[PDB]
């Protein structure tokens, strides 16, 4: 139709491909896709046309509420007898007025409530109904729900810093008036034996195309389930280099209807020399996306060895072809048994089960010979069901021995009262024998939910079952705040690479967020597509991402207009350091301000919203405040008015630090862990104020920062003023008189926070360029080259000073590192998590668990809590 063809011309440019080329996609799996997930997009628009406009104001504009209305102790203390000063502001007459109205109230005072006395005073300010909302000044963050005040961040965020909220008073009608008619539309692309067979696993290796120059090769063969073999692997004859056919069937130590459903043969091709190495690789489901067994003739594309590679076989990573034709190729044969071979139905599986437990009741009793793995009634002493619980709390990294396992398994129906041992019990099954695995899926089928930050660990690369996974989803579906599912997001899309098929739980329950919620929806669809470059990704988030935009509603319009902006940048920036890299700043600024006339690059560089925060309006591009960076990567400091209406209240510009050159998702990583550290320690009472300032990955190293207003490096403040005493004079000058006793106590606070960690995380090394300083003592650090591959954030003589060695303050600071520590080591299993989600990530610093146990050494697991605190203070004094 007509809309149609404008929404795929929209949808083609926010993906980056045209939606054309996803018809000309042959794969089945693709097209169902397609189609069975359009539902997702059906309930998330119809939850948004229920209370319309109300419900589309919800979407567009959600709360930004933290997750708990409680508040903690040195929160609370702040507020003036449980009371908070607020300013609302009204926009008077033709001539645009702003006029203040301050309150006194409740911090718990829902909004209806406040906009309620802001009215009385207004009444009273000489001497109407809820027809009104309230607005951030400075930003498009509205209160369209009956939260306590002191819930939404801003007013929280105030309180901690002491500053007054100034929130704009507006018609629900005028806000209304902005949300336009959305209507979504179907496209025009939507409209056997089980266990039968009593037979052992073969593959037949036929030959190899594409495999030419540059002494012997072979095909090395694996039977996997996650990342661990379902038995020995099995390797082809070796070969001579240009002749690759080998014709041979390889024969493995599993019984078909042993096979889990998640079964994985994980291949590739090896070169000898004594010294084996990889030179291409690919992994297959043995089930298809609709539970069918692989049979027949088949021809798998190999992909590249990802840089760091453990092995000559890559388990962890993507599954199927190779989209590049122009690769080896490998051709394969699977046995084709009396018809289309399929999984059992959940019901087949139940009696099996049932069948199972019977059978394994029967079997000892009377077998004469012994078993590790058979359950017994009674036989459960108050020892051993102490030793259970001291399993649970084992992090995720420790090992789990055989013994333990058998151990734990034999336990399987007692564990379901210990319910956050599941992800240990899980790894305990022998995943290679259905009687296991048929009795695990019914504990699963009715096992108690955990919380979400276990759910997600039952979501890396070591729980691949579709039951375990599905668990996992519906623990965060029914847990998972809004506030939570944003905090981890980046795990979430990671995560998504470890599935085996398009249509999962996951991105079913991660879609529908992303459709109502437009905070979510705009983070999922940068995520997703600043990986658009990665081959092992482009059909499965540009099968997401078109999904996400036909359905998103008008912020396709805005997403687009922000595309548009970030490729006029690196186009700017590929100039830039390309040609005109030696000329001067004068010259390159000068080619910047002549591009700036263009009319393609003026609408594209200004009048968009933020990608770091899209709460953020950046209208006219202030080209006088920008400059060409003196970094090797020539980033753009670039400066934006604040268009809106009270921009004054907030910031008149917005800075933003565009850089085409380095890998921003390590730092995207240590900014979020910052925030996750801080929000730990703020919920157990310790303010320890951190910055975690916005970066994001765009794309192919290319990405934004924002810039922190106000701030200066430590060296910026020792030059401009070898010199060691700079410093403390600088925050007593730029904080004079009762205003430097609360400076003083926010560089300590935030001081404390850095170094703890810093050392956790083994940061990059930290000197006077890395750190950074506000206006108000706040210490920040940034650019977190690389972590884990110590105390990087050395306390020099020029921060002692400013803390007040033997002074009752530093007694006070060690109070606070220590304290701070003990609050990580409390949550190791949740940091633990987080790293493991991120190994599918292609990130260098990052690549086996080997480099998350840094964090289980520097935060002494194997230790006691005292222990620990004795290595912390240990580690400490050696400066
Ligand atoms: C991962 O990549 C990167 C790249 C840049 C930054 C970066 C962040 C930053 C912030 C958040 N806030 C403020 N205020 N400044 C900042 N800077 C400035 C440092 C001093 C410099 O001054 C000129 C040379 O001395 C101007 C730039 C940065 O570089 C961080 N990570």
């Amino acid at each position: 139709n007509r809309e149609e063809k404008i929404l795929n011309r929209e949808i083609g440019f926010a993906i980056g491909m045209p939606v054309c080329e996803f018809d000309m996609v042959k794969d089945p799996e693709v097209q169902d896709f397609r189609r069975n997930i359009l539902n997702v997009c059906k309930e998330a628009v119809d939850l948004r046309d229920l209370n319309s406009p109300h419900s589309r104001a919800m979407y567009v504009y959600p709360p930004n509420v933290e997750s708990s209305p409680e508040l903690p102790k040195h929160i609370y203390n702040k507020l003036d007898k449980g009371q908070i000063i607020v300013v609302i502001w009204v926009i008077v007459s033709p001539n645009n007025d702003k006029q203040k109205y301050t309150l006194k109230i409740n911090h718990d005072c829902v909004p209806e409530q406040v906009i309620a006395e802001a009215i009385r005073k207004k009444t009273r300010s000489m001497l109407y109904q809820g027809k009104y909302i309230l607005k951030v000044c400075g930003c498009d963050e509205y209160f369209l729900e009956k939260y306590p005040l002191s819930q939404y961040k801003y007013i929280r965020s105030c309180i901690m810093l002491g500053r007054m909220p100034n929130l704009m008073l507006m018609a629900k009608e005028s806000l209304y008036s902005q949300l336009p008619m959305d209507c979504f539309t179907m496209p025009s692309y939507s409209r056997k034996s089980l266990w039968v067979i009593n037979s052992a696993l073969r593959i037949k290796i036929l030959c190899a195309t594409y495999v030419n120059v540059n002494d012997k090769i072979y095909v090395r063969t694996g039977i996997y389930h996650g990342g661990e073999p379902l038995c020995d692997n099995v390797n082809t004859q070796r070969v001579p280099c240009s002749n690759p056919r080998w014709n041979e069937w390889l024969n493995y130590d599993i019984y078909i209807p042993d096979l889990p459903r998640a079964a994985r043969l994980c291949l590739s091709i090896c070169s000898v020399k004594e010294e084996h190495c990889p030179l291409a690789w690919g992994n297959i489901n043995l089930f298809d996306y609709t539970d069918t067994l692989v049979s027949g003739k088949m021809a798998l594309n190999l992909w590249p060895v990802p840089h760091g590679l453990e092995d000559l076989l890559n388990p962890i990573g993507v599954t199927g072809s190779n989209p590049n034709k122009e690769t080896p190729c490998l051709e394969l044969e699977f046995d084709w048994f009396s018809s289309v071979v399929k999984f059992p139905d959940m019901s087949v599986i139940e009696e099996h089960a049932n069948w199972s437990v019977s059978r394994e009741a029967g079997f000892s009793y009377s077998h004469a010979g012994l078993s590790n793995r058979l359950a017994r009634d009674n036989e459960l002493r108050e020892n051993d069901k102490e030793q259970l619980k001291a399993i649970s709390t084992r992090d995720p990294l420790s090992e789990i021995t055989e013994q333990e396992k058998d151990f734990l398994w034999s336990h399987r129906h007692y564990c379901v009262t210990i319910p956050e041992i599941l992800p240990k019990l899980l790894l305990s099954v022998k995943w290679n024998s259905r009687d296991e695995v048929a009795q695990m899926y019914c504990l699963v089928k009715d096992w108690p939910p955990i919380k979400p930050e276990q759910a997600m660990e039952l979501l890396d690369c070591n729980y691949p079952d579709p039951m375990v996974r599905g668990f996992a989803v519906r623990c965060l579906e029914k847990y998972l705040t809004d506030d939570k599912l944003s905090q981890y997001l980046i795990q979430l899309v990671q995560v998504l690479k470890y599935e085996q098929y398009l249509d999962n739980l996951l991105v079913r329950f991660l879609l529908k967020k992303a459709l109502t919620n437009q905070r979510i929806g705009h983070f999922f669809f940068w995520h997703l597509k600043s990986e658009m470059h990665n081959k092992t990704v482009s059909q499965r988030f540009g099968l997401l991402l078109e999904s996400y935009c036909r359905a998103c509603g008008m912020y396709l319009k805005h997403l687009n207009r922000q595309v548009e902006a970030m490729e006029k940048l690196i186009n700017l920036t590929d100039i830039l350091k390309q040609e005109k890299k030696d000329e001067t700043q004068k010259v390159q600024m000068k080619f910047l301000v002549e591009q700036m006339r263009r009319p393609d690059f003026m609408d594209a560089l200004q009048g968009f919203l933020s990608p770091l925060n899209p709460a953020h309006q950046l209208g006219n591009l202030r080209l006088e405040e920008c400059r060409i960076m003196s970094s090797a990567k020539r980033p753009l400091w670039l400066n934006w008015e604040n268009p809106d209406i009270m921009s004054e209240l907030l910031f008149q510009n917005n800075e933003i630090i565009f850089k085409n050159g380095d890998d921003l998702r390590q730092d995207m990583l240590t900014l979020q862990i910052i925030r996750i550290m801080e929000n730990i320690w703020q919920n157990q009472g310790l303010d320890l104020r951190m910055l975690p300032y916005g970066c994001l990955s765009i794309g192919d190293c290319v990405g934004l920062i924002e810039v922190v207003r106000n701030s200066h490096t430590i060296m910026q403040i020792q030059c401009k003023g070898f010199n060691s005493h700079t410093l403390h004079q600088w925050l007593k000058d730029k904080n004079k008189g009762e205003i430097y006793d609360a400076a003083i106590d926010l560089f300590t606070r935030s001081c404390a926070g850095y170094c703890v960690a810093t050392f956790i995380l083994g940061i990059g090394d930290r000197h006077n360029s890395n750190i950074m300083v506000k206006d108000d003592g706040q210490l920040f650090h940034i650019d977190f080259g690389h972590f884990l591959d110590r105390v990087p954030f050395v306390l020099t003589q020029d921060f002692l000073i400013v803390i007040s060695t033997k002074t009752r303050e530093f007694e006070r600071f060690q109070e606070m590192c220590y304290k701070a520590y003990l609050a990580i080591r409390q949550h190791a299993n949740l940091f633990i998590n987080l790293f493991s989600m991120m190994l599918g990530s292609g990130m260098p610093e990052l690549q086996s668990f080997d480099d998350i146990a840094y964090i289980r050494k520097t935060l002494a697991l194997d230790k006691t809590e005292q222990e620990a605190l004795e290595y912390f203070m240990k580690q400490m004094n050696d400066a």
